[PDB]
């Protein structure tokens, strides 16, 4: 019940007790593990108050004020909130605690080393779409910062009767067109084919080229979403060239510097936030193994095979990874010259076990989720392979929800 | 009740109902998740439980259930565990046990080959010797001159745990790994520990670079006794690679066989403590563990320095591009000499058909992604994108102590 994680590439033990504050379930059983699942699945006056209550003495705790006058004050002031209301407002202080701690909290997520300096956003007084737009703009602006990136959140009004709720339709702030065409094939990116569709089909004017930055489609109050145009000043883009290949560049490939989080959900203290963008910095893999070399997604490995005149036709040679790996020499190359922060999985991986020691250490364990935080290449070559993880839900924490086109009453 | 996994890829959604059929834990809970923690003495009260259940299913398998057949062997299995508190498989219920605790291995993603296992019964073994024999006889079959062969070797089950049948080894077929006094391993360092129990043993140790361990075999409960695997039985590749003419100045090599000997097979109860089996290598089982794992030969610094990359940050991923090289040449040096291999490519497409295959005629495919998924390279494999329920089913292959944290010591 105080349970161990062993790495099996150094034999270091951490005894872990935090899980037994875990709260949500899992999906699994005793009889079945879902591990591998990728997204298994109103409030009531009643379930409310307790869930303020939890939050509420981590805080005091946290701040070591745990069973103190000002503790209890609050306390009994949410409660009578909550009594009246039927909900109830975050102080700014509670709302950054929170913000930071549902990140701290996501198993999923490898770069929680910086969990600590997230610049948090209030924009709890959002009313509009068009303010919506201007709040996103600073946010892009501040977290991009000529390249030297910083992490941040930017917070909408939270949810009230599901009526009324805020959402970015966009999955991400920043994320490339993607079009159908004659031939069968697709233009652009395979995945937003759906929301370029959405977009087009609610008012977009498309270049049609490969690499268009989608529009913001922002939804205010429940009402009818909006498009508009981030300015292009704002969108910080890497042209993708290789160190030592020069018709690399001829290739014709450049991704976005800002990875921004836009479609999830953050619960604090029982409250939910539907609208709450995020966004830090790229970890190279995500653009070369994934968003390149995906069969799903722009799927470039045999054409820049065919470029290295590598032996295509046996799986045996290897050339899919030969390839994969100079695509992603080449992003990091890109990144770092452009100068725009950028990770390579080595680093990231490694700051990843100092973290994990560092809340071992310090809170008791950490919650990971090996399928997600072992990176799509090279994976046994970075020290997070060889380390057992325990995955447990804690609260706050980011969430997914359904996307809205399913759910908007029109 | 049913439940569905999704191909992110493809889109294939499949239905697993076999998950009803499942018995042992699996650590989880609904508040915590154990998917990637390595590892989480019978009486006659819960044995004829565990053999009905597997002679039920043995007699449907053969589409005899309920038969007189099926029915005399429930009684004849019921007294003999009453009247001897064990019972004894027939020769068709041990072949059709073991092929299908291999079939329900959710970490082996090998598993397309099931049916073709050649299965040695090895129940008349008594002594150490007489191991030696059929462990020798099953490396001559499954190596059959590089075009390897499936086979397992099962020697007498568990009686009272204090009569056990051990094969020591890990493996039948492993380098030595040798501590030097300056702190510096030679060898393979996965193999220190048991070096030196073979060294104490009385194994008199060549110590070299790639020296092939002696078999230490413990029958009957009985102190475990050394043997030498005849060299011409063990086949070995040369590693070279296809472009670069220095790579075999390394001086490496890999034996063919993977053989693993330190699993407990579980029939209707039975509990078999030494039954090696053996297969074909995945290329990246050698080239990305054997070879580059930190705690294993580590010849990433070596093999990136002769390619003159540039090591000094990480982020030129001269780690990823050496790693690939020997990759490359572990394949290419296998292919080469006609000894059987099958890259991660192969593999995995074949166990997606494999998956599919056996939700359509079974009702599911028990797997472990933390484990299927191959440690290069990860994504561009289907076996990535694809969701994936991991249960316990038996007949099954569990882990088992070391016998030297064990034994108790005759002299
Ligand atoms: C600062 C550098 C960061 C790096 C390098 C990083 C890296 C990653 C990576 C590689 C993933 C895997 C997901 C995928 O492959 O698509 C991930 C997931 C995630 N990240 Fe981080 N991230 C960073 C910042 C942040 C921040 C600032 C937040 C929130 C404030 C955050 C929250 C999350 C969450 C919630 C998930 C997983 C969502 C799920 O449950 O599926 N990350 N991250
Ligand atoms: C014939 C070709 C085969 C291939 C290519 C293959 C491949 C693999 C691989 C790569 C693993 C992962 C283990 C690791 O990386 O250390 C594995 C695990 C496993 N394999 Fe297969 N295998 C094959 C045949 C067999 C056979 C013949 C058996 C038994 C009759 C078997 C039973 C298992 C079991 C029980 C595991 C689980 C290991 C554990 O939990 O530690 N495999 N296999
Ligand atoms: C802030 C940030 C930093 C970073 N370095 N990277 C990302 C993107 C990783 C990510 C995080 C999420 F919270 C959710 C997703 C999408 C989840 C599913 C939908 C499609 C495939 N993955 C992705 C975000
Ligand atoms: C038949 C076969 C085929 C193949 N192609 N390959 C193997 C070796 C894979 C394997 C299987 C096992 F059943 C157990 C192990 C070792 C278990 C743990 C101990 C430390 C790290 N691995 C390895 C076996
Ligand atoms: C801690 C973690 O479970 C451990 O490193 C596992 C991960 N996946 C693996 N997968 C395979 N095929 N072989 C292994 O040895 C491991 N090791
Ligand atoms: C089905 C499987 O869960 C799916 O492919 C997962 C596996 N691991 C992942 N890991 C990361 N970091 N990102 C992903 O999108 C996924 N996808
Ligand atoms: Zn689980």
């Amino acid at each position: 019940r105080f349970l161990k994680v062993k790495n099996w590439e150094t034999d270091v033990v951490l005894t872990d007790t935090l899980h037994l504050k875990s709260t949500l379930e899992t999906g699994c059983t005793e009889h079945i593990c879902m591990g591998s699942i990728m997204l298994p699945s109103v409030r009531t006056k009643d379930q409310l108050f307790p869930l303020a209550k939890e939050f509420l003495d981590q805080y005091y705790s946290s701040i070591k004020r745990f069973g103190s006058k000002a503790h209890m004050d609050r306390l009994e002031e949410v409660n009578k909130e909550i009594e009246s209301t039927s909900t109830y407002q975050l102080k700014d202080t509670e709302l950054i605690y929170g913000a930071k701690h549902a990140w701290r909290n996501a198993s999923r997520c490898v770069g929680r080393i910086q969990w600590s300096k997230l610049q948090v956003f209030d924009a709890r007084d959002c009313t509009t779409a068009h303010g919506m737009f201007n709040y996103i703009c600073n946010h892009v602006k501040y977290a991009t910062n000529k390249g030297n990136l910083r992490s941040a959140i930017t917070i909408f009004p939270q949810r009230t009767d599901g009526k009324h709720d805020f959402r970015v339709w966009n999955s991400q702030l920043i994320r490339y067109a993607g079009y159908k065409q004659p031939d069968g094939s697709t233009l652009g990116d395979p995945a937003n084919v759906q929301f370029t569709e959405i977009c087009i089909q609610q008012g977009w004017k498309a270049p049609r080229g490969r690499f268009d930055v989608l529009p913001l489609l922002l939804q205010a109050n429940g009402n009818d979403p909006e498009l508009f145009q981030i300015p292009p000043e704002l969108v910080l883009e890497v042209p993708i060239r290789h160190p030592k290949f020069d018709w690399f560049k001829d290739l014709g490939l450049k991704w976005y510097g800002l990875p921004a989080v836009s479609n999830m959900l953050l619960e604090i203290g029982g409250l939910e936030f539907s609208a709450c963008p995020f966004s830090g910095w790229y970890m190279g893999t995500e653009i070369g193994v994934r968003d390149y070399c995906d069969n799903s997604r722009y799927n470039i490995l045999e054409e820049v095979a065919k470029k290295m005149d590598l032996d295509m036709r046996k799986t045996s040679s290897l050339w899919k990874d030969q390839a994969l790996v100079e695509i992603n020499i080449a992003v990091l190359y890109s990144f770092q010259s452009d100068k725009v922060t950028i990770v390579d999985h080595h680093s990231a991986t490694e700051s990843f076990i100092k973290h994990m020691e560092n809340e071992y250490r310090c809170r008791g364990g950490c919650p990971a989720d090996w399928v997600w935080i072992v990176p799509p290449m090279s994976g046994s070559i970075t020290p997070v392979f060889h380390q057992e993880m325990l995955n447990y839900r804690l609260t706050p924490s980011f969430e997914y929800q359904p996307d809205p086109w399913n759910t908007h009453v029109w």
